[PDB]
C-alpha cells in the first residue's frame, strides 16, 4: 500500500559524460525519465511523488493536461517575476485530482524544519502558544507536505548512499532504496523493483 | 577516516528464532556483540559511538547494562552518555544515569552514546522547545533562528558529526533514530543479524565509508 514516493534524482551528469556528451544532454534525458516516472506513478495509484534534483514552464501544460497537481517545495524567496510564474503553475493545477507532484527547488530538510520552527517562534512571540505546548504533531503541521500522505519510500539513483539533506523529518519511517542505476536509465521496472522492496 | 558511527542494532530476536531459541537468547548474544563493537571502536580510532537497540514488538533492562558495565567502561577510559527522553523514568534510575555520566565525563577515550527512549523527532521537538522558551524570555529574535542554532540544541552537538550510520538485521529504515544529524551521513545496511556483526563486518563498513 504505497502512497507517497520521494526521489533523489542522481546521475544526470555522470550518464552524459560516459557517452562523451555535455551536462545538459543528461538533463534532457533526465527530464524524459522524470515524465516516464510521473505516468508510472499516476497509473499505479501513487498519490504523491516528491522529486529532488541533486524551465519547468515547458512541462506545466503537459502536467495540467495529465491531471497532475504541481507543488514546489523549498526556499523560493528568486526574482519576483519567476516567483509569480511558480504561483501560476501551482494555481493552474491546484484543482487537479490525480497524482500530486512536488518538485524541490533550493530545498533542504534542515531548512524545512527551521522554516517550521519560526512559524511557531512567532506563534509564541505573540503570546499565542506555550513552549510547553510545542509537540511533534504540531511541528509536523508546519513542515512541507503535512497535508499529504506520509512518505513511505525514498528512492536514490546514481549509487550514493546518503540523504544529502533531502527530507529529514518526513522520512522517519520511510523505506530507503538505493540503486546504482543512473537517473536517465531508471525506468518502470527499476521503479517497480523499489515498490516491491516496500511491499516485503 | 571516520569519526562518529551510529548503529541501529537489529536482528537479536531473528538470530535466536533461526536456531529454535526464544528471543532472550538473542538478547544475551546481542549484549556480547555490543561489547565487541565498543572495543573495536575504541581501538580503531573512532571518537564517538552511538547505539540504538530497536525492538519493535525487556528493552527496559538496559538497567542491567547500566548496573553491570559502567565501572568497567570507566576503567577503559570510555565517556558514557545517555541520549533520549529520560525525564520519563523513575527518579532513582534517573539518578543512576546521572551518576554514570558524572563518573565518566572526564574520560578522554571513546565517547559512547546509548539511545534510551530516543526518537529523532523527539530530539528536534526538544531542541525547539528550548528555543521557544528563549523567545518567551526576551533574549532571542525569531528572525535569528537558523540551522547553525537549532543544531546547537540537538543531541550530540558538541561531538563530531555523525559520518556513518549502520543498520544490521535486514531492514532499510531509520525507524525514527537520528534525523537532523544524519543529513550528510553515509548509510550502510547489512543483512547480518546484530549478534553476528563482528570486527570484520564493522571493518567492512568503515572501508565502505572510506570510498
Ligand atoms: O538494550 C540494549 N541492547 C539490547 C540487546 C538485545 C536486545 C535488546 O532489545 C530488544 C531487541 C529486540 C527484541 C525483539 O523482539 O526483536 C526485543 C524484545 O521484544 O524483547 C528486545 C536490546 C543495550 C542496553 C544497554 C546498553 C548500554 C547501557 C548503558 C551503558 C552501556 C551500554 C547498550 C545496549
Ligand atoms: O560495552 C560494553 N562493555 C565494555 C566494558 C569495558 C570496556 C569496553 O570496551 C572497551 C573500550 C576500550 C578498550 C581499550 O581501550 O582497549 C577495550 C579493550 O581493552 O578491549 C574495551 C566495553 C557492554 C555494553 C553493554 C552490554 C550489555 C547490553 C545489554 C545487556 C547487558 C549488557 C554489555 C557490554
Amino acid at each position: 500500500g504505497c502512497r507517497h514516493v520521494a526521489i533523489i534524482m542522481d546521475g544526470n551528469g555522470r550518464w552524459a559524460k560516459k557517452q562523451g556528451k555535455i551536462r545538459a544532454f543528461g538533463h534532457k534525458a533526465g527530464a524524459k525519465s522524470v515524465r516516464r516516472a510521473v505516468s508510472f506513478a499516476a497509473n499505479n495509484g501513487i498519490e504523491a511523488l516528491t522529486l529532488y534534483a541533486f524551465a519547468l514552464d515547458s512541462e506545466v501544460k503537459s502536467l495540467h493536461r495529465h491531471n497532475v497537481r504541481l507543488r514546489i517545495i523549498g526556499d523560493t524567496s528568486f526574482n519576483s517575476r519567476l516567483q509569480e510564474r511558480i504561483r501560476k503553475s501551482e494555481a493552474l493545477t491546484a484543482g487537479n485530482t490525480g497524482l500530486t507532484l512536488n518538485i524541490a527547488a533550493n530545498y533542504g530538510g534542515r531548512w524545512d524544519i527551521v522554516q517550521g520552527v519560526r512559524q511557531l517562534a512567532e506563534k509564541v512571540q505573540q503570546g499565542n502558544l506555550q513552549p510547553d505546548q510545542i509537540d511533534e504533531e504540531m511541528l509536523n503541521q508546519h513542515v512541507c507536505m503535512h497535508e499529504l500522505a506520509p512518505v513511505d519510500l525514498v528512492i536514490r539513483t546514481g549509487g550514493e548512499h546518503r540523504i544529502s539533506n533531502f527530507l529529514l523529518w518526513q522520512i522517519a519511517y520511510a523505506e530507503l532504496y538505493f540503486t546504482d542505476v543512473l537517473w536517465p536509465d531508471f525506468d518502470e521496472q527499476d521503479f517497480e523493483g523499489a515498490l516491491n522492496a516496500f511491499a516485503n
